[PDB]
């Protein structure tokens, strides 16, 4: 409806110049966390909002362990779909660390962005 605002992203309330700052200062501060901007994917009808955006994971979490953790935030129970995705694919079939996954698929401004949906593929 247009009588509400439209949902903003992560990307358009910070500038990429402070998103990139405020990675540097994360990593300074703490070199064993990764950087994680976790969204819901925008067309998403069936799953409610996070109550945070940015998360600072332990480096040794795996990718098996984060689903866990999202689903008891978004307070799901076991008959709702949760899906992560990462650049287009699907991070739920794996135990990958994050800090595997951090090398291999973060943004340019230092960020790894992850988008959450209750279908795969849209
Ligand atoms: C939103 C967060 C928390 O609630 C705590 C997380 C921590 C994990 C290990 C030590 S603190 C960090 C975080 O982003």
């Amino acid at each position: 409806s247009p009588e509400f605002p439209s949902e903003k992203t992560f990307k358009q309330r910070r500038t990429f110049e402070q998103r990139v700052e405020d990675v540097r200062l994360i990593r300074e501060q703490h070199p064993t966390k990764i950087p994680v901007i976790i969204e819901r994917y925008k067309g998403e009808k069936q799953l409610p909002v996070l109550d945070k955006t940015k998360f600072l994971v332990p480096d040794h979490v795996n990718m098996s362990e984060l689903i866990k953790i999202i689903r008891r935030r978004l307070q799901l129970n076991a008959n709702q779909a949760f899906f992560l995705l990462v650049n287009g694919h699907s991070m739920v079939s794996v135990s990958t660390p994050i800090s595997e996954v951090y090398e291999s698929e973060k943004d340019e401004d230092g960020f790894l962005y992850m988008v959450y949906a209750s279908q795969e593929t849209f």
